[PDB]
């Protein structure tokens, strides 16, 4: 009621009037991740809140044994809120240009695509690569899922809605690895993904729809925002651990009253009035991460960190604040936990990568174009090499490779141990084996020619845990006066979590609602409602067959189609179907 | 091939790289209407062409007996190209705001809607006002038209595709008068309108979808653009009549070589190279306009002016440059020709208007909210009163009313003459009669208390003449190197003419194509392909009935619906249909 959804250029280009009474308001942002930063940016730009009244509370202060590549997930053109934000953030690389400009021009200069998406048998390209290999049964299961109401998917697993045909498809290889879905994850979220990205189905196998920043996410997204916020006087408070927020939850209002913090070791409290807004990033996929090195595994852990402890403390004050235990408890021990960043200047390794991905990793352009999946790896390992180098101060003869394994409790094929028990050099050895490197060189090249840093992340799969409506708090809970939840464990319609777009969307919706900003929020792109996109999807999903080939081997369908074509012959519907290759 | 269509914020907010070799190029814009001005703006902003190399050639120089209101057509939110343009044009009314900002804020401060759309019997509101009164037969004719391929509508009249039920509907009253469609006009263009604006069907009767500038179009749109262009050094050349452009049309290229002009009376020629771009606004609805006064009719005329003569001279050089005679010849003598602007400070007239439209005309906010149609007027007359005053220097106790008649060859009900034979005061008398003013006061109030300026426009209905594909030139004809056609007689996909959006779209497409600008053009809004919008349309078109009421009185349908509901029961399709009130 305190916001509305829109689309089109009118609302995109319009500027909101200064919101009412904002001169008497303040904001506290809990956490320093992308959602907090984006919310602060919207407070400055569209709330016209004074930067000095904006307080970002970060647990970290103002030494790892090598380079580590973080989230690094791709974006797409229809990250509608994220581009609304980053058109206003100055680039740190190009004069008089925004982050969006630099990104837009870069991905036109050097457009992303994969020349080798799946390998097997120690370095062979998969033979059916490029094809979805979906049977009619699997396709009907996909569409049956989209045709299920989200409300009917409470706690439903991906394995509850798909059968053997689907799980044997190339589609499932592409899908599970690029998005990091496990079979026991949320069918509700998988449905959101299917609908959310249907306009890019023709780019699923070759990653032609992916777009990437010039450098790692921190240098290309976080640092530009931080510079923008600091230039506007926003206050960054470091070594602040937020332990609880006392919230009054009455029959008529929800009002945050006090932030209980541990500053640099000392218990303190921030008293809030109704004009002091609090933005909580509830939960975190990176909390309690541990780090290994070339010779040491990352020590597994089950610690609840400060992020999960805080959400638990808020949930104790109202069921409307969500159910953190659905996301941070009972995570299967087979789940993805470990990622590794393997850095080398060794020509044997780099030349091996070149022979598989067909591009020079040191040229400074696209290399793998996104992850390469090792389809027959016991770990279900994938790895990617982005445009090199991904760190501004890294030597120009080095590459850094990011590696992850979807299965954490199964022996590797060359290193006969679960990934959670492997040092950096052992992870690199298993990877080199699957590249086809000669087995008499693997040990030396991993131990002495590379430096590999593993990271153990207990909650990295947490976004996708099976959930019920109500497990995630509304961005602005009902009757909340000065409290919002942002980030990928907050609830909003149809958008997909594990994306930076979701972080920016929740940030924008929280700020606009709490300040009653008179401007539209862009809806999640309308592609699942667009007949043209749905026609393309049928054509692509059936691996480029028209309606006659699709129905050929079924009399019942073969006849319903002939009756359909009779009615639409010579009409606009027939020309549309022909334009989208269905006729 | 030299442009691409896009939608969403990514392409909206992105800035194009400077196009290649633009530093060696020039532009000549023929005419000073909105399309020429918009093209010049895009040349500056996105072509990064130097303003000194941009030459606008206007026939007019750098005295009417009263105020005259011109085009004054409304806009809507999904004028996608127009808002792309006017976000970059500084407002002349508000500091540090664009034209878009001022427009956006104004129409939120004072949103448009009609409190009385149709009157009859000398000032009575129409009883069924607000309802479409469409029969099932008429609705199927509407959808059958949309389901016809545009290519099958060559030279087809509106009367060729609709029957008595449709022409007796309130829908047709609303539609024909707000858009100025005549029964003999283009069914192809009517189809484009139905598809183009389907997202606003719920605002058709009460004009809630309409948005208006603060002042008349010249003060609120043209003058801001002119100031922008002059501030960038763009050259305005006045008293230049362009008589012909010599174009080389070879087997491989189309190249404009020479502009033949009459400057201030003297024959001259502008020599063009391939790097000199020429933008022709072919044809004009305002050419050869004549003016009357309170005591004199506007003299009818059939003169081809300079605009139509120029298009004819170009068409003689290639059929690819269009067929002007389809639009400027054989216009029926019943067509709309006359509009009048009636200005008064008289309290009897203003109070009469207040009693019909329910708002104070002098308050400075919406008055009629768009045209009021006099349904039983022999002339088929409508009139509107915008926010007053529409001219910045007009006295604050005056209103100006705009009046037009769809039928030009039929005696009025009070003044027993065709409108083409009427003085300004006689047009005002016929109007006052239909307002219900007492017949013993009409003559005095028209002659002495009002000043009414009639305008005769031979080509005002020209955009809508029946046409065939090929009658309008492509914005950039095939193989054209330096020549483009812009404005509402140029050809582009799915957009609707007689709109300022069409002028800006053709301008943008011409500039982007001729300069090969590397940025997307926003497509015509995708509403006819959006299932949600199509569901709303069925609900509104059937005057707010669900699928069971719609089908109730037909056994055949009543059964196909029961079979449909059986298949979709409990699915996402059913929830969608319920959300859009069809179930
Ligand atoms: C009713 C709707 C039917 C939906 C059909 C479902 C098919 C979805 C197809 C897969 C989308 C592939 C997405 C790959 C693009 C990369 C994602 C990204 O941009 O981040
Ligand atoms: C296949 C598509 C079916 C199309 C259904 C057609 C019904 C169209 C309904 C009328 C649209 C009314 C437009 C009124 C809004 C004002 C126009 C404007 O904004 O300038
Ligand atoms: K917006
Ligand atoms: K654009």
């Amino acid at each position: 009621s305190h916001m509305y959804y829109s689309y089109g250029n009118y609302e995109a280009f319009a500027r909101p009037k200064k919101p009412e009474n904002v001169e008497n308001k303040s904001a506290y942002l809990i956490g320093s991740g992308l959602a907090s930063l984006a919310a602060a940016c919207f407070l400055i730009r569209d709330g016209q809140m004074e930067g000095s009244k904006i307080h970002i509370l970060e647990e970290l202060p103002k030494p790892l044994k090598g380079y580590v590549v973080r989230g690094g997930r791709a974006m797409e053109n229809h990250f509608e809120c994220l581009w609304d934000l980053f058109r206003s953030i100055p680039s740190l690389e190009i004069d008089n240009a925004s982050v969006l400009d630099e990104f837009y021009w870069l991905n036109k200069e050097d457009p992303n695509y994969s020349r080798c998406r799946v390998i097997e048998k120690q370095g062979q390209r998969l033979v059916t690569d490029g094809d979805f290999t979906l049977t009619k049964t699997a396709i009907k299961e996909i569409l049956d899922l989209c045709l299920t109401n989200e409300e009917d998917l409470d706690d439903v697993k991906i394995t509850d809605v798909f059968s053997d045909d689907f799980f044997n498809s190339n589609f499932w290889i592409y899908w599970k690895t690029m998005f990091a879905f496990e079979p026991w994850h949320s069918a509700m979220e998988m449905r959101r993904y299917l609908m959310r990205f249907v306009h890019h189905i023709s780019g699923l196998a070759d990653f032609s729809a992916l777009k990437f920043t010039k450098y790692n996410q921190y240098e290309s997204l976080v640092l530009p925002m931080v510079e923008y916020l600091k230039s506007h006087g926003v206050q960054f408070e470091y070594d602040v651990k937020v332990e609880d927020i006392k919230i009054d939850v009455t029959t008529s209002q929800k009002i945050a009253r006090e932030i209980l913090i541990d500053r640099n070791g000392n218990a303190e409290s921030i008293k809030l009035t109704i004009n002091d807004l609090v933005f909580v990033t509830n939960g975190s996929i990176t909390e309690s991460s541990t780090y290994g090195d070339n010779d040491t595994p990352a020590p597994p852990t089950d610690e609840l960190g400060g992020s999960w402890t805080l959400w638990k403390n808020l949930a104790r004050q109202s069921p409307e604040f969500g159910n953190p235990d659905k996301f941070c408890q009972n995570i299967p021990k087979k789940s993805w936990f470990v990622s590794a960043t393997s850095t080398t200047n060794n020509k044997e390794i780099i030349d091996t990568i070149e022979s598989i991905c067909k591009r020079d990793p040191l040229a400074g352009k696209t290399v793998t174009g996104g992850i390469i999946t090792i389809n027959d790896s016991a770990w279900q390992m994938s790895f990617t090499i982005n445009r090199q180098q991904q760190f501004k101060d890294q030597p120009e003869n080095e590459i850094s490779t990011w590696i992850y394994a979807l299965y954490s409790d199964v022996n590797g094929d060359y290193i006969k141990k679960p990934i959670t028990e492997c040092s950096g050099n052992e992870i690199c050895q298993e990877w080199l084996y699957h590249l086809g490197v000669s087995t008499d060189k693997i040990e030396d090249l991993a131990k002495h020619a590379s430096n590999t840093i593993p990271v153990y992340m207990p909650y990295i799969t947490s976004y996708f845990m099976t959930r019920a409506i109500g497990d995630r708090p509304l961005v602005v809970p009902h009757q909340s006066q000065n409290l919002a939840f942002i980030g990928n464990f907050a609830e909003t319609e149809r958008d997909t979590v594990f994306t930076t777009e979701y972080s920016v969307r929740t940030a924008m919706e929280a700020v606009y609602q709490l300040l009653n900003i008179d401007r539209g929020i862009p809806e999640v792109i309308n592609s699942p409602f667009d007949l043209r996109v749905l026609m393309d999807a049928i054509y692509e999903l059936n691996d480029h067959q028209d309606l006659r080939e699709i129905t050929k081997d079924s009399k019942m369908q073969k006849l319903a189609l002939a009756g359909f074509l009779k009615k639409i012959k010579g009409t606009y519907i027939e020309s549309l179907l022909k334009e989208h290759k269905l006729l």
